[PDB]
């Protein structure tokens, strides 16, 4: 069982009335598993801001796994990746792969994602893309590894089962 | 549609040791799509002239896309993805993957390729492998989603 | 024919723990081909330790291949990637994608391996996973074009 906290990354979250789709679908996916979310937070589309929240849930919080979600594409203005890469201690480039979908012929554009994978302490931080389906099929594509992988991270033990 | 600019990148092209007929192979994957190539260089494995011209399509003529081939080898000489990164503001990961081929059940000597893509101001910049061969497989790639990633970073439309 | 390195990464192999059974996957990979295993060495999970044996043979004992294995996950002890790529002069990025089984249908656990691939001096470098079957799996991904990277690095030929 692991903590999961999920960013959602935009300004467009700070403009009024929006129910943020791609938070849960990222919930959806983790349903069953050895997961719960303990925070959700929405933060601009500012390095600073995004790294006090980072910092804070893996430093403070103590948080297992953060999901961040959105600014990881071409533009100018997605700078989730550079925010977080200057935050962890080392990337974990396969799961950064899986998030691409690489070599799966499922979807194209998954790969123009900019998303780094790394650890800070004992926290697995992922950048997934901004829509509730690419964030979705980036994350389905590295849960099969997750579990092991968080408990390899946090020195958390997990069980095989539905949760 | 999209400017192009390709460089090619070869001790033994540039020297006239052997003709380049990577950029003929270049030329028919990008035809019948939204590029126009607008400029055509070949230079030896010398980082110092690799930049000049990835310097000068980007920022005097301000080329949407530059695809280099050649010099992403491992030979000790082969020095284009270097020479390019230090150009670049931001790379994306993704491409350089689609360039070697990543997933194919049977391993590719692609793999072998160390070519970066990635953005310098609003010009899209790929390190093809050097053999026509090569080249192609690696820009066929990315092809599928090469539009609207220059979309995205220029800023112009296609259709 | 390449000269090889096998080192394997362990704290509790080195501790006297439980035995090293990884190299002789590794060695039966690399059965058959132009290889030779010169050097064996194995050291526990202390960056000076693995940096030690990995400049011994690159700098010292000419070897042109060293392939280590553990040390490459996600626990905190695991630091054979940084530890080696702070020595390569530069790194072959899709070595460690291809040893990291990319674009496998069923999402591998390989995928949490942090192996980095690179080059020292003309010495080819490339980190495998700690298991036996991870490094069998891993290095049969790279074998197809093992021979052909050492030729290009080591400048020594090879049909």
């Amino acid at each position: 069982m692991f903590r999961v906290g999920i960013l959602t990354v935009s300004d467009k979250g700070f403009r009024g009335e929006r129910q943020d789709t791609t938070h849960l679908a990222i919930r959806e996916v983790l349903a069953g598993g050895p997961f719960e979310v303990a925070a959700y937070e929405l933060v601009p589309d500012e390095p600073p801001m995004i790294k006090k929240v980072l910092r804070l849930w893996a430093d403070r919080e103590g948080l297992d796994l953060i999901l961040t979600n959105g600014g990881t594409g071409l533009a100018p203005r997605d700078r989730t990746p550079e925010a977080t890469r200057e935050l962890l201690d080392r990337e974990v480039p396969g799961l950064a792969e899986l998030m691409r979908l690489v070599g799966l012929r499922k979807t194209p554009m998954a790969a123009l994602s900019r998303g780094v994978a790394g650890v800070r302490g004992r926290t697995l931080i992922l950048n997934l893309p901004g829509s509730p389906k690419g964030a979705r099929e980036s994350l389905e594509a590295v849960l099969p590894v997750l579990p092991h992988a968080l408990s390899l991270v946090t020195g958390k033990p997990w069980k095989e089962g539905h949760h």
